[PDB]
């Protein structure tokens, strides 16, 4: 059984003056040191995050994987190289470099290392085209943040693009950033612990209440990071909201719950019973194993939870290799 | 076997007038319509939200009582009534007519229903003044917003609040509000169902990452609202940050699944499975039972969830009943 990871992150070579020539205080770039082991995701001039080898060399990376035991690994953009705020033809311009980034590293070993576009997500038209364009040229899928501002996944245009790609069969897999909480979640890493999961949660929820899952074609390929956040956990009181309250009801005609065929999540939930209830609400069917690779908060050891569960032996194995390999396409 | 209710609401008997002597635009009061059966919570002199009228009919709220099978409710202020935006000096005096009013509707019967004040919670002083002084005069602890503004419960001013309340040996049910989102949860009452368990999962964590318990002596019974959000089902993605990251560390000397028994969750998770998973994580001795009577969203069959479910026959007992006297001070 080839052991499959879906959720892992790379960030390419790219200069400063060269993030720069896009923007000066957002374009993010990566500073590595003349040692060669280490570096840092730099923004204008600051430091944004500390960061590791097997982010970048795909080399490096494998030997890694061989370590971990993980035979495919589907990667993509770190989120901060989304350029979601940016004029959109700098924000296109900046996405087709990247993609091509990506399909560089990937070519390394395309048998083991598949990669997840970003798109121009502001800009319907573009993001579409290169969404269409970048799986013509190897990717397997797209990786959008799960909002755009003050526009979450109920949106027309987010819609549209969720359709598109329904359309084209193509998968997408959408990640939390750019957090809520303004300036209350400063100290250790609360918008990990606590906004990102929201995050995650209400961009399932948009598409539920908001009865987007009854336009979008039931073919649509939509997987959820981080086990779609407190989704699963919260999902009873989301039924009884929706039972005594119109407004709560209005646009949606089935109890949410009812919804949960409709995405997949990712396995990264980091606790035995979090995991137990999730499989529970999404089925076996429905989750994936993703890491969150190479990241601090990622699981170290990759499929460990997954592996040492009081769960099936077929269920495992849809888990850590079946359910991924058809979201993907990816031949076995 | 008595059942006790330990998280439930009121709003007082305020005329117009009589309650714009303090703000003329923001003091809210109540509307009584023409039948008696219907209300609206009025601000100034607008239509803030209509009630129906166990909100403010203790008689009324008897019989709904007895027809549940509720022997003893503990009802606190409705968010609005908070004001924490609010001139300090002015609220000190407005809390303390609240809490008065407060003692008016629990004077119609004290054995069965019971009362937690409001403070002025932002200025320290006015707030610890009012705690003492509303506790002596008959309430059984206290209830506060989750957060004030930016400022959350790892606060040294909210912190100290606490530290006073431990000493003085009075109860606190912690509640959200406010809830974070800016523009972003506008239908479907997203804001309830993402912002209100992520608030009440920060507070929690708040505590416990900002390193507050090892500093609030283990007396203080803290109590945190609607099972403590998504506190339990997201703590495994805690501990392994904690485990991984230094700023997650640095001021909190154990990990952070320990504290679980420095506080106390009420029980409405509307799920068999969320009930078990946070029981799971909390243990029977600190999981009581609250409906949010007499709110929509509310559990309909109040003790329904868990005289339902697997578990220890004790457990059920304990959360039902045994714990909240404990907690509270009610006479089996
Ligand atoms: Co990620
Ligand atoms: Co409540």
């Amino acid at each position: 059984k080839p052991r499959i990871d879906m959720h892992s992150h790379f960030f390419p070579r790219i200069s400063e003056q060269e993030a720069a020539k896009f923007d000066a205080n957002h374009a993010p770039w990566l500073q590595v040191s003349a040692k060669g082991d280490t570096g840092s995701i730099m923004m204008g001039k600051n430091n944004f995050r500390p960061v590791y080898q097997a982010l970048w060399d795909p080399a490096f990376r494998i030997e890694e994987m061989d370590a971990q035991g993980v035979d495919v690994q589907v990667t993509c953009a770190t989120p901060v190289m989304f350029g979601y705020t940016w004029e959109a033809n700098k924000a296109a311009q900046w996405a087709e470099r990247m993609n091509d980034f990506a399909l560089e590293f990937a070519a390394h070993n395309p048998q083991r290392i598949k990669v997840l576009a970003q798109v121009p997500l502001q800009d319907l038209d573009l993001a579409c085209k290169e969404a269409s364009r970048a799986v013509a040229a190897g990717h397997l899928g797209i990786q959008i943040g799960n909002h755009l501002g003050d526009k979450d996944l109920d949106d027309a245009t987010l819609e549209a693009f969720l359709t598109h790609c329904a359309n084209e069969d193509i998968p997408i897999l959408v990640h939390p950033w750019d957090m809520m909480g303004g300036q209350r979640m400063k100290k250790w890493m609360l918008p990990w612990l606590v906004a990102m999961p929201a995050e995650t949660q209400l961009a399932i929820l948009s598409l539920i209440l908001s009865g987007a899952f009854e336009r979008i074609p039931k073919s649509l390929k939509i997987c959820f990071g981080y086990g779609g956040g407190s989704f699963a956990f919260l999902l009873g009181r989301v039924d009884n909201a929706w039972r005594h309250r119109d407004i709560v009801r209005e646009d949606c005609p089935r109890p949410p719950s009812e919804y949960v065929d409709r995405f997949f999540v990712d396995s990264a939930v980091f606790n035995p019973g979090a995991l137990e209830l999730l499989v529970s609400v999404m089925g076996e069917d429905r989750v994936m194993l993703g890491s969150d690779y190479p990241f601090p908060l990622g699981e170290q050891k990759i499929g460990g939870l997954v592996l040492s569960s009081n769960l099936g032996e077929s269920a495992k194995d849809k888990i850590i290799s079946g359910n991924a390999s058809k979201f993907f396409n990816i031949n076995v």
